């Protein structure tokens, strides 16, 4: 599923990650909209084998499972095929604890490439929220 901006703000709020550990609800979508572009199904290998999925692009080198990354854990309990859900209760589940994990939200480098420090909340401006 390929998400409209207001449209996931709105789904972000619903499972709670507006302001979560401290980041308002535009960080959120601003990091979603470089790490995807608002398309559940998008996933990149990275040159070491391991895998992003989802919106968030969450990797299988901590976080999920996908068979096929040595040496990996799985710290979000789950397959990375759940991140890939029209469902987005997955990713939001294991991004908050990717962002509880002591560096906040640098754990995504597009987020600080491309967000940090920027006028974040213009990604929910005109929103219905
Ligand atoms: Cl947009
Ligand atoms: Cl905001
Ligand atoms: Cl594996
Ligand atoms: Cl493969
Ligand atoms: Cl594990
Ligand atoms: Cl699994
Ligand atoms: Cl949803
Ligand atoms: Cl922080
Ligand atoms: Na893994």
């Amino acid at each position: 599923k390929v998400f409209g901006r207001c449209e996931l703000a709105a789904a972000m709020k619903r499972h709670g990650l507006d302001n979560y550990r401290g980041y308002s609800l535009g960080n959120w979508v601003c990091a979603a909209k470089f790490e995807s572009n608002f398309n559940t199904q998008a996933t990149n290998r990275n040159t070491d084998g391991s895998t992003d999925y989802g919106i968030l692009q969450i990797n299988s080198r901590w976080w999920c499972n996908d068979g096929r990354t040595p040496g990996s854990r799985n710290l979000c309990n789950i397959p990375c095929s759940a991140l890939l859900s029209s469902d987005i209760t997955a990713s939001v589940n294991c991004a908050k604890k990717i962002v509880s994990d002591g560096n906040g939200m640098n754990a995504w480098v597009a987020w600080r490439n491309r967000c940090k420090g920027t006028d974040v909340q213009a990604w929910i401006r005109g929103c219905r929220l």
